[PDB]
């Protein structure tokens, strides 16, 4: 079998990407964050307290002739941003781009944060890291794409994020015409449960290439590309103007500049981040000072390759045996 759905930026500045899922029987829509970087499939629900409920379409599991409670399994998640959610667990039909996955473990929110409130065109997400993050208890559940996997043509996913644009989530299949040039695989270590790699170095604009191995994980769920400081130094010095700023909580730079562009290493191969890519806009509506895309994950523990980076690439997340990431331009 296999799947292909559109995923859609949520507004001008690819602040996050949606993806339609099918939940239920009769069909329920949800349009939920497809997740590289974490583990559970989650919803604003019937459940969710009503005052958290702002414009979300919800899944209501009591209208889905399918939906079972999983009986005394409960979830909670707190995400680095500080948003949070949590709930008890229904197990469904779920269906992306045609591909259908029966006894999914859906975990119904009966309490979401403030951040995910605010965003009334996130409906849920979709996590795609491997099973061992999913916070399912006190039984552990898998993800949409470990429960597809044995049913898939190939154990893959691949996306294909555009940017101020859409783009593409396929399960099973690498489409063939949806890149230019070879795929380069590089090796994923699975130990924290991220799809965690090893970048070969970097170059900033027509700069040389500073060959230095950068650690990782590819998360769709990140907007933003996360790097050490020194190699955000490096990027940002090159920009007039540009400083890191304490009080917006990062790079800003003059939105009268012309960013360079960013390259990252995949073995041997190239990603080049146009400098569109790195400018997210004014920080406050009407300022002159725009936020950069490009920010130092000083204070993570990890470097995060988020949508900045991802969308600049055709991205396998190959799920075989041993897991490998493959990185295409496009
Ligand atoms: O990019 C982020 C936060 C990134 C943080 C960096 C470190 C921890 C996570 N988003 C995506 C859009 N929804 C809100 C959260
Ligand atoms: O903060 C995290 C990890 C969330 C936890 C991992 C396992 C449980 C949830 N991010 C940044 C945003 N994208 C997802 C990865």
């Amino acid at each position: 079998s296999t799947g292909s759905a559109t995923t859609t930026p949520i507004d001008s500045l690819d602040d996050a990407y949606i993806t339609p899922v099918q939940i239920g029987t009769p069909a329920q829509t949800l349009n939920l964050d497809f997740d590289t970087g974490s583990s559970d499939l989650w919803v604003f629900s019937s459940e969710t307290t009503a005052s958290e409920v702002d414009g979300q379409t919800i899944y209501t599991p009591s209208k889905s002739t399918t939906a079972k409670l999983l009986s005394g399994a409960t979830w909670s998640i707190s995400y680095g941003d500080g948003s949070s959610s949590s709930g008890d667990v229904y197990t469904d039909t779920v269906s992306v781009g045609g591909l259908t996955v029966t006894g999914q473990a859906v975990e119904s929110a009966k309490k979401v944060s403030s951040s995910f409130t605010e965003d009334s065109t996130i409906d849920g997400l979709l996590g795609l890291a491997f099973s061992t993050l999913n916070t399912v208890s006190p039984t552990q559940q898998k993800t949409f794409f470990d429960n597809a996997k044995a049913s898939l043509d190939s154990p893959v996913f691949t996306a294909d994020l555009g940017y101020h644009a859409p783009g593409t989530y396929n399960f099973g299949f690498i489409d063939t015409t949806a890149y230019t040039g070879s795929i380069t695989y590089t090796a994923v270590s699975t130990k924290q449960g991220f799809w965690e790699w090893t970048s070969t170095g970097y170059a900033v604009g027509s700069g040389t290439f500073k060959s230095t191995s950068i650690d990782g994980i590819a998360d769709t769920g990140t907007t933003l590309l996360y790097l050490p400081a020194t190699v955000v130094s490096a990027y940002w010095a090159q920009v007039s103007g540009a400083k890191s700023s304490s009080s917006v909580g990062g790079y800003v730079f003059p939105c009268s500049a012309t960013l360079p562009s960013f390259t990252f290493g995949v073995g041997s191969a190239r990603i080049v981040i146009p400098g569109d890519y790195i400018d997210f806009g004014p920080i406050s509506t009407g300022s002159s000072s725009c936020f950069g895309g490009i920010q130092s994950s000083a204070g993570i523990g990890i470097n995060i390759f988020g949508d900045v980076a991802l969308k600049a690439a055709f991205v396998v997340f190959n799920g075989a045996t041993t897991p490998t990431l493959g990185f295409a331009s496009k």
